[PDB]
C-alpha cells in the first residue's frame, strides 16, 4: 500500500555530490523507519543510511559515514540521501525502502524501483 519514488540519480564525477530523493505514498509499517539501500551488480545488497520516522534518530553503513547524510520532510513525506565525495565503489541502484527497522534489509516490506548511480574514474 506504500509507493515509493526515487529521483536524483545519473552520471557524476568522482569527488563529487549528488542528493536523491524518495517520495512516499503512505507511512511506513510495520516498523518506522525509512532507509536507503544500494545493489551493485553481482552483489549482496546494502544497507547505506536510515531513520526513525519517529523520532529522527539516523543510522549509517560504515562505508559512507561522514560522506552521507540522510534526512526527511515530514510536510512532504520525502526523505532524501545527500551523498558527498563520492567514488566509483559507490557506483549502485540506490533504493529508498520503508516501514523496517535500521538497516535490515529483510524487515522492509515496501521498496522502490531503485535510482541508478553512476560514478566516473
Ligand atoms: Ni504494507
Amino acid at each position: 500500500q506504500v509507493q515509493l519514488v526515487e529521483s536524483g540519480g545519473g552520471l557524476v564525477q568522482a569527488g563529487g555530490s549528488l542528493r536523491l530523493s524518495c517520495a512516499a505514498s503512505g507511512y511506513p509499517h510495520p516498523y518506522l523507519h525509512m532507509g536507503w539501500f544500494r545493489q551493485a551488480p553481482g552483489k549482496e545488497r546494502e544497507g547505506v543510511a536510515a531513520m526513525d520516522s519517529g523520532g529522527g534518530g539516523t543510522l549509517y553503513a560504515d562505508s559512507v559515514k561522514g560522506r552521507f547524510t540522510i534526512s526527511r520532510d515530514k510536510g512532504k513525506n520525502t526523505v532524501y540521501l545527500q551523498m558527498d565525495s563520492l567514488k566509483p565503489e559507490d557506483t549502485a541502484t540506490y533504493y529508498c525502502a520503508a516501514g523496517g527497522y535500521e538497516l535490515r534489509d529483510r524487515t522492509y516490506g515496501h521498496w522502490g524501483q531503485g535510482t541508478q548511480v553512476t560514478v566516473s574514474s
